[PDB]
């Protein structure tokens, strides 16, 4: 006797399923050695498929590929507020594997209500290759039953049997159910009736027994509810787990079930021979280009068409002309493409000079066309030169891909691989065949739009964006669990605190050193276990900001969609699962300080009428080099960090291959090689090769552009490539290999290269230490091609902030317009920097942030409450007729009808119509305003020419001004952030007493104990109340009321809170305020003029140090009020403050 499972959910069923594919396939296989088999039926999804095929095929296991899909009622179509059913489905023969995929992509695209749902319409449109299971308890022919109508639930069954014939049966399951009862002594009469077969199952959603109340937990989080609720969401019972053939006979007895509903069990099961193109088979789908030119001709046409331009002053018109008499200007190229493999090498054999170029051109083109990767290179080339000539900036690459000189030619990589030291041979090794992956940056406001070029362009269903399944976090496991157990959230965190942090991420609960908290309490106990029983499960599926795929063939017809939130077509087969089917894969990066520079330009050709030519300004530039070496590197790519920015300052970088170096070094680990490169770099200590004399003929070339440190990776492979005699391919591989610290593989390599070392110099002492130096350097060693590539961009991005620093700011506001907070510091950092930032004004004001003179001015735009065809209206109508002269003659230019008063009323209270006098005056002017215009018009409209039309705008009504705190008020309400000012500022108190600014916060308490309490004042923002001041924005547990807070850190926690006039009340204390040059001679100055004039008064010291501030409070001396009178007497600063004491 023998079984075997096909009706199995897995960590795949996201919602309620909690089998991890590991642990599940090996309790299968321990329990049948003979012949095993499962099925993976997940709820309405595909996920697992893939990468469960691929461990079960590899572990021993037959896999079968399943789909427990949500039927409809009705139609997919339906959104009826019947429901949707379950049914069991398992895919036969390949075609079935197909109608799989495209029913699971149908459910979500076309039928998608609660759950994705399935027609039984396009269930018989799909049905070839499938065999179905009448469903568990919850599937259409049971549930009918449940409901005392037969009648349609045979003629239900009489349906399904019209769709599959033969292939579909009569599902038996048993649990300790009364309702499992009554459907199955049914079900039973229909599969003799019919003549139909059954098959038991028996729907696990857990692997062993024991994970009970381990999955009893999951759905509690999934539910988000405590374990004792109750109305929690809970199994009717502890029995969906993967049982033995002994544990069926259990549930489905002899003389009650006999032996057909087992021995079909295997009998489908082996009927089943479903194989997934993968491993040793993988035919790479490589899309069709469309174009008398061969694939591969082309991509060498447009190279040649392409270097031209890309090299000015070395590849001519005359030299290609010279090539072709040794065997326009595009129809040379057209020319030149047409030589053969054969033909081309009887020239070479008769500093990088034209020739060079050309060599390395042919030869990347050689290696390109004999791997099959052409066409590839096309499909790619294609869409970025798009985006270019589409207001689309593309960044000069990424990764591997940067130094291929094809890719740089053709537009794909956009950085000179050969005036840095880029190497094509780690792009594309010309000795294994493997996909090269071509990542690209993009404008990240306009990369969608590039996506959709390649949607529309190639098929709108052979383009998609590739899925993604995050991991539960052994972390963050524990948490989730422990809210469900009804724990103080505080001994929880104690509890996250301990597991450690290896790599970026917490370490799995496997390992998990102070276990002793367990034998404590028994609550704990389970919480821990149930945390790692949980570890590896998945939350949601969102999409890879990065993921795009282009199929070959239909994508339905391979792997299975999805469409987001806001409409994307998503793959529902992860990253490698797709890379695994053999697909173009590519990333298309959304990436700010590409989308920053757009708006830099922008605002600089509005400025100054200056194109800035990214591609085509200077790499020495002083300006540029002499900002970042004065560390003012604020806004400035890549090189923002704490940390980061301290080396430079340090390093003073000269050219662009120190910022690639930096870069490249700053990071735990080669990190300690960056002193050396600065006492390298200041010109103070020698480069020196004494360790390899032999060998100095070939690194100082390779070396010394690194002050003599391997830090990139090509640099490796072109040591051993050169000192070796590696080809510059097989050089990569020893880099790969020793990556891969292949025990004892290494020294087979080692040989190889000593052997080559000799032949070439090298007497072996000298050659194992430097393969010994080789494999030191090469584990932390960079790549180059990346490096270089993104450096360019902070250079581009530090020369903007050298060479046009107000324009630089403001786009640097405009880009993150839409956050409060941001804008708010962005204009903080100008304000103290020399630069002013201005409210907008109706009559000087742009659209968006805008340049004028030498200050940064606001946009009509960034008002509240004015429309966006209102901002634009009133600019176009104030260039038809000019500058607005009056608020008269706006409204009467500007009628309600575009402008509306709650417009007006915000324009004025942002500043705009500033122009024009006192604001509160214009405000309540703005009513009896309109009653003035909308009557003009109508005198207009009745003949009368403009004397008799017009009783000119009496002037302003009037009003008393606007006192600080009202009209600051008004400001922020209109928009968004206060200009000019800020509430706190007008009544000083607050700060006096305040520990710190929010500015300061991160930085003065970090260093303290730990866990430290302070008071904090500012102004209230909320219902997590937001606190402000003139210095930023806090998260702490109304409007416009200022408070001081006494609160706990680590973001803060309230603890205590006072009010203005509670804090004016508090008795009041002396602070002098004291420059740091003070001397001997004065502190006993101060001390005697205390010493004189005692009291009941405390006394505090603020010292201004050189880097930060501290507050003294004296010591014994208290001095008696009188002494602010006869002390600001002296060059002192003083005031009557709030004693910080009391809070
Ligand atoms: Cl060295
Ligand atoms: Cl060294
Ligand atoms: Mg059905
Ligand atoms: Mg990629
Ligand atoms: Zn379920
Ligand atoms: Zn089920």
């Amino acid at each position: 006797l023998k079984f075997a499972h096909l009706h199995q959910h897995t960590q795949f069923s996201l919602l309620d399923g909690a089998a991890k594919l590991q642990d599940l396939l090996k309790w299968v296989k321990e329990t049948t050695p003979e012949d095993p088999a499962l099925a993976m039926t997940d709820h309405g999804n595909l996920f697992g498929a893939v990468e469960f095929y691929k461990k079960a095929t590899a572990m021993g296991v037959k896999p079968i590929i399943g789909y427990e899909a949500y039927v409809a009622a009705e139609s997919r179509f339906d959104r009826k507020r019947g429901g949707y059913f379950h049914l069991t489905l398992l895919a036969k023969d390949f075609t079935g594997y197909q109608n799989l995929v495209r029913l699971a992509s149908r459910a979500y695209l076309e039928g998608f209500y609660e759950k994705p749902r399935i027609d039984r319409e396009i269930l018989r449109e799909h049905a070839q290759g499938l065999i179905a299971l009448s469903g568990c308890l919850g599937a259409e022919i049971p549930q009918f039953i449940l409901q005392d109508r037969l009648d349609l639930a045979e003629a239900r069954l009489n349906e399904d049997l019209s769709i599959f014939g033969d292939r579909f049966f009569i599902e038996i399951q048993n649990h300790g159910l009364p309702e499992q009862k009554k459907v199955n002594q049914v079900l039973k009469e229909f599969a003799r009736k019919y003549g139909l077969g059954m098959v038991a199952t028996n729907d696990g959603h857990y692997v062993r027994k024991e994970d009970a109340r381990a999955h009893e937990v999951l759905l509690a989080i999934q539910s988000k509810t405590t374990l004792d609720d109750p109305e929690r969401w809970r199994f009717p019972c502890d029995e969906f787990y993967v049982k033995t053939p002994e544990e069926m006979r259990a549930m489905l007895p002899e003389a009650e079930w006999g032996d057909e509903p087992f021995d079909n069990t295997v009998e489908i099961a082996r009927m089943c021979d479903v194989d997934l193109p993968i491993g040793d088979k993988m035919v790479y789908r490589i899309p069709r280009f469309p174009l008398g030119r061969t694939e591969a001709q082309y991509l060498r046409e447009l190279t040649f068409l392409g270097l031209l331009r890309r090299y000015p002053d070395r590849i001519t018109e005359a030299f290609y002309r010279e090539v072709l008499r040794l065997l326009d200007e595009r129809a040379l190229a057209e020319a030149l493409a047409r030589v053969e493999e054969k033909a081309w090498e009887e020239l070479r054999k008769r500093e990088w000079t034209a020739e060079a170029i050309l060599h390395r051109a042919l030869y990347e083109l050689s290696v390109i066309e004999r791997m099959g990767f052409p066409g590839y290179f096309l499909i790619v080339q294609d869409y970025i030169n798009w985006a270019r000539g589409h207001g689309v900036s593309v960044g000069p690459g990424r990764g591997s891909a940067a130094g291929s000189l094809v890719a740089y030619a053709v537009g794909i990589t956009n950085i000179d691989p050969l005036r840095f030291g880029l190497l094509f041979e780690r792009f594309l090794n010309p000795e294994r065949v493997s996909m090269p992956d071509i990542d690209t940056d993009f404008s990240d406001r306009e990369r969608d739009r590039v996506i959709q070029y390649v949607r529309e362009r190639y098929g709108e269903d052979k383009v998609a964006q590739i899925g993604t399944f995050g991991s539960l976090a052994s972390k963050a496991a524990l948490k989730d669990v422990a809210r469900v157990y009804g724990i103080p959230h505080k001994k929880a965190e104690e509890l996250a605190k301990l597991i450690p942090v290896q790599f970026g991420k917490p370490k799995p609960l496997q390992e998990a050193e102070l276990r002793a908290e367990m034998e404590k309490d028994e609550r704990i106990r389970q919480v821990i276990e149930v945390a790692m029983r949980l570890e590896g499960l998945n939350r949601h599926a969102s999409v890879h900001a990065a993921g795009v795929v282009i199929a070959a063939e239909p994508l339905t017809d391979l792997v299975p969609l999805m469409r987001d939130q806001e409409g994307r077509p998503v793959t529902q087969y992860d990253m490698g699962a797709v890379e695994a089917l053999g697909l173009l894969k590519m990333d298309f990066l959304g990436l700010r300080t590409l989308t920053f520079l757009d708006e830099a330009r922008r605002i600089v050709k509005e400025s100054k009428g200056v194109e800035l030519d990214y591609d085509r300004l200077p790499l020495d530039d002083p300006k540029t080099f002499e900002l970042l070496s004065r560390g003012e590197t604020k806004g400035v790519f890549q090189l923002e960090s704490g940390g980061m920015t301290a080396t430079v300052r340090g390093l003073k970088p000269r050219r662009l291959e120190d910022i690639i170096a930096l870069v490249s070094l700053y990071r735990p680990g080669p990190m300690e090689h960056i002193p050396t490169y600065i006492r390298r770099h200041h010109g103070q200590e020698p480069v020196s090769y004494a360790e390899f004399p032999h060998a100095e003929k070939y690194l100082r070339p390779i070396l010394d552009e690194t002050y003599g440190i391997p830090v990139y990776q090509e640099q490796i492979m072109q040591i051993a490539s050169q000192v070796a005699g590696y080809s510059l391919g097989e050089a990569d591989l020893l880099r790969r290999a020793m990556g891969k610290k292949r025990v004892e593989e290494m020294q087979k390599h080692r040989e190889r290269f000593v052997r080559g070392a000799k032949e070439r110099g090298v007497p072996e002492e000298e050659a194992n230490r430097l393969f010994d130096m080789l494999e030191a350097f090469a584990n932390y060693g960079f790549n180059k091609s990346h490096a270089a590539a993104y450096s360019l961009l902070s250079y581009q991005t530090a020369y903007v902030k050298a060479h046009y620093p107000v324009e630089f700011m403001a786009a640097l506001l405009s880009v993150e317009r839409h956050d409060s907070d941001k804008v708010a510091e962005y204009i903080r950092d100008a304000r103290a920097l020399g630069i002013p930032v201005l409210p907008p004004d109706v009559n000087r004001s742009g659209f968006d942030f805008k340049v004028v003179g030498e200050e940064i001015l606001f946009g009509l735009s960034a008002v509240k409450n004015v429309g966006e065809m209102a901002a634009r209206a009133i600019l176009e109508e104030r260039e038809r007729g000019g500058p607005f002269k009056s608020l008269g003659d706006f409204l009467k230019r500007l009628p309600e009808q575009v402008v509306n008063k709650r417009a007006l009323e915000s324009l004025v209270k942002a500043g705009a119509l500033d122009a024009f006098g006192d604001r509160a005056r214009l405000l309540a002017s703005l009513e009896p305003l309109l009653r003035w215009a909308a009557e003009t018009r109508e005198r207009g409209r009745s003949g009368l020419v403009g004397l008799f039309a017009e009783v000119e705008e009496p002037p302003l009504v009037e009003a008393s001004p606007l006192d600080e705190i009202t009209m600051l008020r008004y400001e922020k309400e209109a928009l968004g952030i206060y200009v000019s000012g800020h509430p706190v500022l007008r009544y000083p108190g607050l700060r006096e007493v305040a520990s710190c600014t929010i500015e300061e916060l991160s930085e003065f308490v970090r260093e303290l104990p730990g866990k430290p309490k302070v008071l904090l004042s500012g102004m209230v923002e909320e219902v997590r109340f937001t606190l402000s001041d003139e210095t930023g924005a806090l998260e702490v547990v109304k409007e416009d009321i200022p408070l001081l807070v006494l609160a706990e850190v680590e973001r803060v926690l309230a603890q205590a809170v006072w009010t203005l006039e509670e804090v004016l009340e508090a008795p009041k204390a002396l602070e002098v305020e004291v420059d740091h040059a003070l001397l001997d001679e004065k502190g006993a100055r101060l001390k005697s003029l205390l010493d004189e004039h005692p009291g009941s008064l405390p006394v505090y010291l603020r010292v201004l140090g050189p880097f930060g501030e501290a507050l003294f409070a004296l010591r014994e001396v208290r001095v008696g009020e009188e002494a602010l009178g006869l002390l600001e007497a002296e060059g002192y600063r003083a005031y009557l403050v709030p004693d910080r004491e009391v809070f």
